C-alpha cells in the first residue's frame, strides 16, 4: 500500500541497502529534528544506538502535530504511512523500510505513543499515555533484516562524522551520539558556539595556522551565506561547501561566488596597498594556496537548482556579494596580516611561473 513499492525497490529510495542506505534512514529522521532547530525550535538532538538493534533520534522541538491531517486521519499516521508526505524521501520510507518504528510526542506535559510495524503498518492508534516536563519527538526504528542482509549493524564511526558535521553547520546545536551496544559502550557530544568558525579550525588541525579564523555572515537575494576561513603554511586548497545543512561534494555556483569575490577582494587591496603595480592580477590559484575555507548557504525551496552541486544562478551572486562587501574591511584593519597576505600570494605566483619556465626550457 505505497510503502509496499518501497519494500520492493528501496534502492530507488536511500541508494542501496547496504551500510550507507542503513545509515541514510537515520539522515531522514535527523534532517527533520535539524529542519526544526533551523526554525527557532529547539537547539537538542540526541542519537542513541540501542541494545536490541533499533536506534532512537530525540529532539526538543515543537513536536509532531497529534491532529487529523486535512484528510480524515491523525497527521502522524500521514506522516510515517504517507510517501514522501512532508536527500528527503520522508519519514514514511524509514517506516517501510523498519521492520518496527515507535513514535513519542511530547506536547503540553504529555507524552503521545504510536507504533509501526512490518510494512509500516500502524500496531496502535495515537495514545496518551505519560505526563513530560519537554517538548519534542523522539523516533526509535529497528531496520529490516530482509531489506538490509547482513547490513543492519549502526556504524559509530559513520553516525559522528555526519552528526559533527551537522553541528559545525548549525552555531548552538548540541547533538549526542550515544552507543549501548555491549562491549561497544561510547558517548560524543557535539555542540559548537561558534559555528563553522570551529569547523575551520577542525579541518587545520595538525597544521600550522597563519592568523584566527575569519568569519563574516549576510543575505544577498533570497540566500542566507555563512563564510569562514583560514590559511596553513601548507600548500593544499580546502573549500568546503554546504546547501541547507547539507554538503555539496563537486561545490557550484555558491563556491563559484566565493572563489571570484576572494580573487577580487585580493587583487582590489594589493593594488591599494600598492603590492602590485600598475604589473598582472593574482590568479585563485595564488590566493587559495594553503586556504581552509568553509562556504555555507541557506536557500529558500523556490530558488533551489542542481545532488551534490548546487546550480541556483543566485548564489554566485549571494555569497560574492557577502565576501566583497565584508573582506575589504577585514583585510584593512587586518593591516600587517593583510600586507602579508598579499605578498604570500605573489610568491607563490612566482613559484608558479618559474614551475611554468622550467617545463617550457625542458618542452623546448
Ligand atoms: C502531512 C503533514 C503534516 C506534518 C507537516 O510537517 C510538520 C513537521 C514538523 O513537525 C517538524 C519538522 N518535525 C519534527 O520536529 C520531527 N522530529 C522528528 C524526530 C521527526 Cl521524524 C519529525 Cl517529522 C513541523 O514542526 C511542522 C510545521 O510541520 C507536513 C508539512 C508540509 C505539508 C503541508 C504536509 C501535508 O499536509 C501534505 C499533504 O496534505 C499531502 C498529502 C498527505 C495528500 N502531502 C504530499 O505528500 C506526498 C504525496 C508528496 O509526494 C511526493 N513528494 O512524491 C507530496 O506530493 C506532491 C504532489 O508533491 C506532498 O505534497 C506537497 C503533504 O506533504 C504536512
Amino acid at each position: 500500500e505505497g510503502l509496499e513499492a518501497v519494500r520492493k525497490r528501496p534502492g530507488m529510495y536511500i541508494g542501496s541497502t547496504d551500510k550507507r542506505g542503513l545509515h541514510h534512514l537515520v539522515y531522514e529522521i535527523v534532517d527533520n529534528s535539524v529542519d526544526e532547530v533551523l526554525n527557532g525550535y529547539g537547539n537538542e538532538i540526541d542519537v542513541t544506538i540501542n541494545k536490541d538493534g533499533s536506534i532512537s533520534i530525540e529532539d526538543n522541538g515543537r513536536g509532531m502535530p497529534t491532529g487529523i491531517h486535512k484528510s480524515g486521519k491523525p497527521t502522524v499516521e500521514v506522516i510515517f504511512t504517507v510517501l514522501h508526505a512532508g536527500h528527503g524521501v520522508g519519514a514514511s520510507v524509514v517506516n517501510a523500510l523498519s521492520e518496527w518504528l515507535e513514535v513519542e510526542i511530547h506536547r503540553d506535559g504529555n507524552i503521545y505513543h504510536q507504533s509501526f510495524k512490518n510494512g509500516g503498518s500502524p500496531s496502535s492508534g495515537l495514545v496518551k499515555k505519560g505526563k513530560t516536563k519537554k517538548t519534542g519527538t523522539k523516533v526509535t526504528f529497528k531496520p529490516d533484516d530482509t531489506i538490509f542482509k547482513a547490513s543492519t549493524s549502526f556504524n559509530f564511526d559513520v553516525l559522528s562524522e555526519r552528526l559533527q558535521e551537522s553541528a559545525f553547520l548549525l552555531k548552538n546545536l548540541k547533538i549526542t551520539l550515544n552507543d549501548l551496544r555491549s562491549g561497544k559502550e561510547r558517548q560524543e557530544h557535539y555542540h559548537y558556539e561558534e559555528g563553522i568558525k570551529e569547523f575551520v579550525s577542525y579541518v587545520n588541525e595538525g597544521k600550522e595556522v597563519l592568523h584566527d579564523v575569519a568569519t563574516f555572515s549576510g543575505e544577498a537575494n533570497g540566500i542566507e551565506v555563512d563564510v569562514a576561513f583560514q590559511y596553513n603554511d601548507q600548500y593544499s586548497e580546502s573549500i568546503l561547501s554546504f546547501v541547507n545543512n547539507v554538503r555539496t561534494k563537486d561545490g557550484g555556483t555558491h563556491e563559484v561566488g566565493f572563489k571570484t569575490a576572494m580573487t577580487r577582494v585580493f587583487n582590489d587591496y594589493a593594488r591599494r596597498i600598492n603590492e602590485l603595480k600598475t604589473d598582472k592580477n593574482l590568479d585563485g590559484n595564488d590566493i587559495r594556496e594553503g586556504l581552509t575555507a568553509v562556504v555555507s548557504v541557506r536557500i529558500p525551496e523556490e530558488l533551489l537548482q542542481f545532488k551534490s552541486k548546487l546550480g541556483t544562478s543566485e548564489a554566485r551572486s549571494a555569497v560574492d556579494s557577502v565576501v566583497a562587501d565584508k573582506l575589504p574591511f577585514y583585510l584593512e584593519e587586518k593591516g600587517q596580516l593583510s600586507k602579508s597576505l598579499v605578498k604570500k600570494a605573489i610568491k607563490a605566483q612566482q613559484a608558479r611561473e618559474a614551475a611554468r619556465k622550467a617545463r617550457e626550457d625542458a618542452r623546448s
